[PDB]
DNA sequence: CGAACCTGGTCTTGACTCCATTGCCGGATTTGTATTAGACTGGCAGGGTTGCCCCGAAGCGGGCG
């Protein structure tokens, strides 16, 4: 929660996945956001092995 | 018993004053409408965190002509 910004939440749902809901609208997985910052899949496995 | 009175109003008549009420009539003001020729070309921007309940909508896994 910031001050006067936009929220973002990283949950773990009923399954073994991880919605990354960004600004109140219909969830997400992490990898869309990690690649959206510019992390390759190898960098994802490297950071999260 | 009558004469004369003077006074209760009762009402009218005429003369005079005042005053509203239109009626023009002109100036003040008030409201509407139109017109300005260099070019100018897709909005800010904010909030929002309760909880529970009922119901209806969109979707995903499941089978099938």
């Amino acid at each position: 929660i910031p001050s006067r910004g936009a929220w973002l939440e990283f949950d773990v749902d009923k399954r073994d996945t991880v919605g990354v809901r960004i600004d109140r609208k219909r969830r997400q997985p992490v990898t869309v956001l990690l690649k959206a910052l510019g992390w390759t899949s190898e960098q994802i496995v490297e950071r999260f092995g």
